[PDB]
């Protein structure tokens, strides 16, 4: 069951994985949950997006050490915007080491947001160039091609049945591709779909604004995508 812990939201999906959840009150919207990721392997915690902001992030890490309490070896996040890079200062503070898509640290000044330490990048079929995300373990990186930004990417979690599609998906019964203001209208159900296509036997989708779903997620994201172009 969902555990409140302050004013954030953890829910545990499988052994050693948990979704964290993290809100911002955005004049004009409502209070916008955004979703990550922690995952324990053997000895270690690693973590997928921060919260939106620095508090929230140190509150994520506060959680860790008491339901944890293993050393969070790096953070991954998944691209240049609030939700998932908004508190890399607290990872830094924390001493963890930081990893995001070149684009995404190279956006992140203009996008108000701190970058990352170190940049992923990618081979021409969008995986992840291994040397890039050293000590990932059974994170497998992809950048499925531009849609919810030119910089999104995407996060498999090997030894379980889920992959993270963060901003780009939208679970199944969304009405709507949500904040497209950065988004690539041409490419995005194409990136959609491929990102299905790196991860084909995950059966649980985690996105970053609706809660886990089926590869529901997946086509009927695409298929709304689909309008864009
Ligand atoms: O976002
Ligand atoms: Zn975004
Ligand atoms: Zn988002």
């Amino acid at each position: 069951g969902d555990q409140r812990f302050g004013d954030l939201v953890f829910r545990q999906l499988a052994p050693n994985v948990w979704q964290h959840t993290s809100y911002l009150d955005m004049p004009g919207f409502g209070a916008v949950a955004s979703n990550g990721l922690i995952v324990r392997d053997g000895g270690r915690v690693l973590v997928v997006d921060t919260a939106w902001t620095d508090d929230q992030t140190a509150q994520i890490l506060n959680w860790i050490k008491q339901e944890i309490n293993l050393p969070v070896a790096l953070a991954v996040v998944t691209h240049a915007h609030q939700d998932k890079m908004g508190g890399m200062d607290a990872l830094h503070a924390a001493g963890i080491a930081t990893y995001a898509n070149a684009l995404s640290n190279q956006l992140a000044p203009q996008e108000g947001m701190v970058a990352a330490q170190h940049s992923l990048t990618f081979a021409a079929n969008g995986w992840v160039e291994p040397a890039t995300a050293p000590n990932f373990g059974p994170l497998k990186v992809f950048y499925p091609g531009p849609g919810h930004t030119s910089d999104n990417i995407t996060v498999g979690i090997d030894g379980t049945d889920i992959a993270f599609g963060g901003c780009l998906i939208k679970d199944s019964k969304a009405k709507s591709l949500g904040n497209l203001g950065d988004a690539d209208t041409e490419h995005y159900a194409a990136s959609a779909r491929a990102f299905g296509a790196a991860f084909p036997k995950a059966s649980m989708i985690v996105m970053s604004h609706s809660a886990p779903d089926s590869r529901a997620a997946i086509t009927h994201t695409a298929r709304m995508a689909d309008k864009l172009r």
